[PDB]
């Protein structure tokens, strides 16, 4: 393992056909996980599984601009389980990030931040044991 929080540099930012893979295990009494694709202080793409928001499991996605959170996009499809190994795959496409978990499509998130080549860090945090974080071009 690596110990969270972990920052993965994305040198020169991201580009369509770039596949980011995050392997780890959800901790047994997990409350939250976050991935933060950052352009400086802005968060181009925040991907935030919540295990107990009002006693429901929900995925919240958003963007932070000038330290202000925007409109949330929410999904009840929730593929994570406390205590289990996971794989998150974020595929950069021309108009969106595509997310699959454990080889099943989960969601798309339209690019609000347009300068993909300045989204130069991925922060990984929350209630996981982190096994690896890496990228390849498909
Ligand atoms: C309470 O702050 C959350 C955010 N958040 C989470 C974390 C975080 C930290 C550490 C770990 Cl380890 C982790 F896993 C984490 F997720 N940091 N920040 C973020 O999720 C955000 C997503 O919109 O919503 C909350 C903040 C929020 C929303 C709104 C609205 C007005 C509702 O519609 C927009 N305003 O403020």
């Amino acid at each position: 393992p690596l110990i969270v929080p972990y920052n993965l540099p994305l040198p020169g930012g991201v580009v369509p056909r770039m596949l980011i893979t995050i392997l780890g295990t959800v901790k047994p009494n997990a409350n939250r996980i976050a991935l933060d694709f950052q352009r400086g202080n802005d968060v181009a793409f925040h991907f935030n599984p919540r295990f107990n928001e009002n006693n429901r499991r929900v995925i919240v996605c958003n963007t932070k601009l000038d330290n202000n959170w925007g409109r949330e996009e929410r999904q009840s499809v929730f593929p994570f389980e406390s205590g289990k190994p996971f794989k998150i795959q974020v595929l950069v496409e021309p108009d969106h990030f595509k997310v699959a978990v454990n080889d099943a499509h989960l969601l798309q998130y339209n690019h609000r931040v347009k300068k993909l080549n300045e989204i130069s860090k991925l922060g990984i945090s929350g209630d996981i044991d982190l096994t690896s974080a890496s990228y390849t071009m498909i």
